[PDB]
C-alpha cells in the first residue's frame, strides 16, 4: 500500500504556511487560507488520516484526522459569522480551544521521540505555535500572535519537507532528503 | 490495523472541556463549540466509530458513532434556528434529550468494568455529567448546571488523558501513562 | 467483525423516545426531534445497516439502512417547507407514508420470529406504533396519537435495552441483561 | 455477504407507490414523494446497486443504481425551479424523458426473463408505468396519467413483496413467500 | 464481480439523447437535462467509472469517469450563471471545452479498435458528436448544431444498444444482441 | 487494477489547457474553468490519486489528490467572494499560494527521473507554469501571465497525450504512443 504521510504532512504544510503569513502580518485572514483549510488541511489530510488505518500507523491516524478536523473547525469558527449563524469567537475561548489543541500536540510530541527527528521538529513547532497562539489571544497580546506566525512557517516548511523527504527517498529507494532516521 | 479509540477519545475529551467551560460559567455558548461539536466531536468520532468496526470492537463501535451522532444532533440544536428552520429548544426536551443520554452512558460504563480504569472513570464522570446537566436544565436551576460544568472538565479530561495513555504505550512499547489497563 | 446492531438499535431507540415524547402530548415537535432524526436515527443507523452487509445479514441491512432513511424522509418531510421548497405535508398522505413504513415493518416483524425475544418486542411494537401514527394522521384523532406515542416510548426505550443487552452480553461473554438469545 | 436487493427493492417499492397516489389522483405532488425519492428511492436504491456490484450481479448493479438515480432526477427537476435554478419543466420533453425510461426498462424486462417471476412483473409493470407516464405527458392526456398511477401503484406493491419475499425466505430457509422461482 | 459498463453506457446514453433532443432543435435547454447530466449521466457514470478498478479497465475506468465529470462540468457551466456566481459562458469557450472532449473522444476511439465493433460505433459518433458541437458553436452556425443534434441521437442510441446489449449476452449466456464482439 | 492515472492526467491536462486559455489572454476566467477545476481537474483527480493507494503508489497518491486538491482551492478562491464569505483574494498572496504549489511541483519533478519521459514533461512545465502563474500575480506582470499561459496550453495538453499513451498502449499491448518508459 502507498504511503499517505506525505499528502497529509502537505496538506498540513501548505495550510499551516499560509495561515501564519497572516499571523506574521505579511497579509490579513484572506479566503486563500480558507480554501486550503477546507480541501488540503482538512478533507485531504483527513484522508491522509483514513489512509493509515490500513497502514496500522495508529499515530498517523491520529495525527492527521485530528489536525484536518482542526483545520476545518477554524474555518468553521471564521465563516459562521459570515453566514450570520454565530457570533464572531472569543478570543479567550479561541485561546483555551487554540491552547487544548497545544496539549493535544504536546503528548502527541512524546509520541515522536521514537520516530525520525524531521517529524519531532515538526510536533515541537507546533506545540510552540499551539502554545504561542494560545496565550497570544487570552493576553491580547498581538505581538506573540506575529512570532507564532514565524514559528508557524517555520512548522508548515518543516512539514513539507518531510513529505517531499519521504516521497523522494521511496522513488529512488536512497536517501535524498535526510530526515534524521 | 491502527488503534481509533484515541481519536474518537481525543475528539469526544476537546470538545466536552469547551463545552463546559461554557456550562461552569466561564464563557457563552460560543461558535468554538459548535465548531469542534461538528468536525472533532462530531464527524472525526464518526470516523473513530466505523473504525472500530474491523476491529471486532462493538463497544467502540457503539460508543465513538453515538457520542459523534451525539455532538452533531446537539450542534444541530442551537443552529437550526439561526437557520430559520426551528425555533429555540424548549429547554425540559433538552433535559430528557440528554437523560437518554444518561442513559445510553450509565448502561454503557457497566460495560467498561473490564477495560482500562481510565475508561471507567471516563464513562463514570461521563454518566455524572449527563446527569447534572439534564437536572439543572430540566429544573432551571442555574446552580447545578455550573457543577455539572466543572463534572464535565474532569470527564473530558479524563478522555484526552485515556487517548494520549494508548497513543504513547503504543509509540513506547510501556506503560507510560498507566490508564489501569486490565 | 463487530456488530453494529447495537449503534442502529440505540439511534433508533433514542429518537423513537424523543418523536413519541410529542406524540404523548408532553412537548411540541421539537428541533430536538429533527436533529435526532438526522444524525443518529437517520445516518447513524445508515452507517450501522451498511455495516450489516459483510456481516451476511440480509435482514440487518434492510432493517437499519430503511429505518435509518424513514429519519432522513421524515425530517426533510417537516423542514422542506421552512426553506420554500415543499408545502405542509397532507395529514392523509402522511398516515399512507407511515402505514407503508408500517407494512414494511409488520413483515420484517416476522422475519425476527427465530431471533431474540428483545428484538421481537422492537418490531411487535414498533408496528403497532406505525399503526397507530398512521391511523391517527389519516383519521386526525388526537387521543390515537397520545396511544402511539405510549407505545413509542416503550418501543424506543426497550431498543434501547436490546442494544445495551447486546453490548454488555458481549462486553462479559455471557448474559448480564437477559435478551431472550 | 447481505442480499442487497430487498433494500433497493423496498426502496422503489415504497417510492413508486407514493408518487403513483399523485399520478393517480389521490393527493398533489407533495413533499412526502420528493422526500422519499431522495433518500429511499434515491440513496437507498443507489446503496443497493453499489452492494450488487461485490454480489456479481451486473443486472442488479445497472437496475437499483440506474432507477436509483431516475428518482434524483425526478426529484431534481421538481425542485430546481422552486430554487430559481430553472424553468419548469416541458411536458413533452418529461415525456421522452419517461420514454427513454421506458426504453431502458424494456430491455431490461428481456433480461428477467430467467429470473424470478415476481421480478418479471416488477419490470413488465414499470415498462407499462413509464409507456403510459410517456404517452399520457406527449398528448396532454391528465386520463392515461391516471392510468399510469393506479399501473405505478401495482407495480410498486409487487416490488415490495419481492423485497420481502426474499428476506422471509432467507429468515426461515423455506418459501415464506412464494415469489415465482 | 458485475459488470458497470452498462450503468455508465446507459447513463451516458440516455443524456447524451436527451441534450441533443435540444441541439436538434425538438426543445430548448431544459431541466430534464440538467436532471440527467447530474445523477445519471453524471454521478452514476462515476460510480460506473469507479466500479472499473477493481476490474483492471483502465479504459472504461478513464471514459466513464470523464464523461461522468464532463456532464457534471457542463451542468454547472450552464447553472453558476443561474446561482449568480457566473455569467453565462462565452459560446467560443465552449468550443474548445468541447473540442478537447473531442480530442479526448478522438483518442479513446482508437483505444476502442480491440473492442466490441458497437463501442467502436459510440466512439466514433461520439467524436463527430463533439467535433460538431465544437464547431457550430465556435462559428455561431446553428445549422451545424442541430446536424450534432442528430449525429448525437444516433451516438446516445448507439451507447444504450451496447449497454442492453451487454446485460442480455450476460442474463442469457448467448449472444443475443450482436455488439460486434471481438 | 486497473490504472488511474490517465483519469487524472486528463482532468489536469484538460483543466489546465482551459485555465491558460484565459492566462494566453483568449478569454476571461469563465465559469468552464470553474466547473472543469471542481469535477474534472478537481474531485476526478481527488478519485484518481485515492485509487493509487490500493497500486501502492505514494507519488501518485500523493501528487494526483495534491493537484485534484489545488483546482479545488482554486475554484473556492475565486467563487467564495460571490458568496458574500470572502473579499478578492490579494494578488501577492496568491502568488505565494502558486508559488507553493510550484515548489511541491518541483520536488514531485524530481521524482519523476527515473519514470517515462512524458511524465517528466508534464512536471517540467507544470513547475514552470506554477512558477511563471507566481511571479506574474505577485509582480502583477500582464506579460508574465501570458507566456504562462502557453507554457500551460502545452502542459496540459501534453498531460492528454500522456494519459492517452498509457490507454492505448494497455489496450494493444505494446507501444503505439511512445511515451519514453
Ligand atoms: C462509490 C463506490 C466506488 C467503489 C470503489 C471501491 C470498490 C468497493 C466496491 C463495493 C461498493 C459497495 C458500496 C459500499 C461498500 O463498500 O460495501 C461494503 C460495506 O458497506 C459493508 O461493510
Ligand atoms: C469513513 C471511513 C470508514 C471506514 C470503514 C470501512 C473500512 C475501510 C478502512 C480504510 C479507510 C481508508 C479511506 C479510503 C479507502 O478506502 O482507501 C482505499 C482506497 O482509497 C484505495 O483504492
Ligand atoms: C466548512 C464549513 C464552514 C461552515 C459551517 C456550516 C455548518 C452548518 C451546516 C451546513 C449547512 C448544510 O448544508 O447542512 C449540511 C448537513 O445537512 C449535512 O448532513
Ligand atoms: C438550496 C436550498 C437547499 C439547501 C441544501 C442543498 C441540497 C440540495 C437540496 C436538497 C433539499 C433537501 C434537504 C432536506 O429536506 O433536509 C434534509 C437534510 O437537511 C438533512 O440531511
Ligand atoms: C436532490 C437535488 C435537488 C436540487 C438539485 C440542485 C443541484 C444544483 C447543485 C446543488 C448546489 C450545491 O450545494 O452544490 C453541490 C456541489 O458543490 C457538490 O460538489
Ligand atoms: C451557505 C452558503 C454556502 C453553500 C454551501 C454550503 C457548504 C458550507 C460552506 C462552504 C463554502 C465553500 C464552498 C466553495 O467555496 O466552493 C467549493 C464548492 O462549491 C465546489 O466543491
Amino acid at each position: 500500500l502507498a504511503n499517505p504521510a506525505p499528502l497529509g504532512l502537505m496538506g498540513f504544510g501548505m495550510t499551516t504556511i499560509l495561515l501564519n503569513l497572516h499571523n506574521a502580518g505579511f497579509f490579513a485572514l484572506d479566503g486563500i487560507i480558507l480554501a486550503m483549510g477546507i480541501f488540503y488541511g482538512g478533507i485531504a489530510q483527513i484522508f491522509a488520516g483514513l489512509l493509515e488505518y490500513k497502514k496500522g500507523n495508529t499515530f498517523g491516524l491520529t495525527a492527521f484526522t485530528s489536525y484536518g478536523s482542526f483545520w476545518l473547525t477554524l474555518v468553521a469558527i471564521l465563516l459562521m459569522p459570515k453566514m450570520g449563524l454565530t457570533e464572531a469567537p472569543n478570543a479567550q475561548f479561541l485561546g483555551a480551544y487554540l491552547g487544548l489543541w497545544g496539549v493535544f500536540t504536546l503528548f502527541m510530541f512524546f509520541g515522536t521521540l521514537k520516530a525520525a527527528r524531521a517529524l519531532q521538529f515538526v510536533f515541537l513547532s507546533l506545540t510552540v505555535l499551539f502554545a504561542l497562539l494560545a496565550f497570544g489571544n487570552i493576553a491580547g497580546n498581538e505581538a506573540v500572535i506575529h512570532v507564532a506566525g514565524w514559528i508557524g512557517l517555520v512548522c508548515g516548511a518543516s512539514a513539507i519537507y518531510l513529505a517531499m523527504g519521504e516521497v523522494l527517498n521511496e522513488q529512488f529507494g536512497r536517501t535524498i532528503l535526510p530526515i534524521g532516521e
